[PDB]
């Protein structure tokens, strides 16, 4: 099945999910000089405060940090969001070297990952269902670079050498993905996708400007992280990432 290997990696996807060439999309290279202010863009409303996390999950591409999604308590709206979108889980992308390991680029320049936090639109009922839809998500994508510690992602560093293989999960009740923000919300927008199979075309991507910045030796404990299961032999979880797709004349609009 599908995953980020030579034989079975973003290049053969489109053969089981022919959406792959589809005309949304993602990730894509935020060009910044082509990028356009937006005035009727509506601040940016990250409510996070009430966030409910459940478990943290070894999912065989990355992991995933879950939260309880069954009332309104971590909420993405305004930006160029109609309604309330509903914190449903995160994840990163990140790469085997510094240089890479990003999904969306920006200048063609590519970050040492990329956290993921997926909302789901809360007029659809469910997560499910919100995935038939055009307006059915919205992620929000923040950068990665290797600098200084980011305290409030040391608990999920810390966790990781029990979920090292495929299947694993620990509770992971109690974290404040708060902790995870830049300082500024300064983002670009455009409709998207899911960068991973089923590539579903239902995602409204808003990707900040500003990078948080981690640590040397956060990252590396990222990349001790397994593809495999238990007693399979050793695949490093690293470069889980999908290049950037043609951006086939949508318009990546600037918040600032
Ligand atoms: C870690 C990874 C790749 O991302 C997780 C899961 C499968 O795909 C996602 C969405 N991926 S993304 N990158 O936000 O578009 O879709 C769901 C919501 C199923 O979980 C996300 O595994
Ligand atoms: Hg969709
Ligand atoms: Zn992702």
């Amino acid at each position: 099945h599908w995953g980020y290997g030579k034989h079975n990696g973003p290049e053969h996807w489109h053969k089981d999910f022919p959406i792959a060439k589809g005309e949304r999309q993602s990730p894509v290279d935020i060009d910044t000089h082509t990028a356009k202010y937006d005035p009727s863009l509506k601040p940016l409303s990250v409510s996070y405060d009430q966030a409910t996390s459940l478990r943290i999950l070894n999912n065989g591409h990355a992991f995933n940090v879950e939260f309880d999604d069954s009332q309104d308590k971590a909420v993405l709206k305004g930006g160029p969001l109609d309604g309330t979108y509903r914190l449903i889980q995160f994840h990163f992308h990140w790469g085997s070297l510094d240089g890479q390991g990003s999904e969306h680029t920006v200048d063609k320049k590519k970050y040492a990952a990329e956290l993921h936090l997926v909302h789901w639109n809360t007029k659809y009922g469910d997560f499910g269902k919100a995935v038939q839809q055009p307006d059915g998500l919205a992620v929000l994508g923040i950068f990665l670079k290797v600098g200084s510690a980011k305290p409030g992602l040391q608990k999920v560093v810390d966790v990781l050498d029990s979920i090292k293989t495929k299947g694993k999960s620990a509770d992971f009740t109690n974290f404040d993905p708060r902790g995870l923000l830049p300082e500024s919300l300064d983002y670009w927008t455009y409709p998207g996708s899911l960068t991973t199979p089923p590539l579903l075309e239902c995602v409204t991507w808003i990707v900040l400007k500003e990078p948080i910045s981690v640590s040397s030796e956060q990252v590396l404990k990222f990349r001790k992280l397994n593809f495999n299961g238990e007693g399979e032999p050793e695949e490093l979880m690293v470069d889980n990432w999908r290049p950037a797709q043609p951006l086939k004349n949508r318009q990546i609009k600037a918040s600032f």
